[PDB]
């Protein structure tokens, strides 16, 4: 609803895991698998998807931890 969750706010730049995925450095299947109801990826992890995610990680690690 508010923020909440990377997908959330990456449904709204249209991109999807599968272009996001790829930069983690993580299995892209296992972050696709895991944010499909496991967590997010970490921060600083999120930080490397989030560079090209067009979308600072600051732009999900909001003042909403929620």
């Amino acid at each position: 609803m508010i923020i909440n969750n990377l997908k959330l706010i990456r449904e709204k730049k249209k991109i999807s895991q599968s272009e996001l995925a790829a930069l983690l450095e993580v299995s892209r299947q296992t972050i696709n698998g895991i944010e499909k109801n496991k967590y997010n990826p970490s921060l600083q992890l999120a930080l490397k998807i989030a560079y090209y995610l067009n979308t600072p990680l600051e732009d999900i690690f909001q003042w909403q931890p929620e």
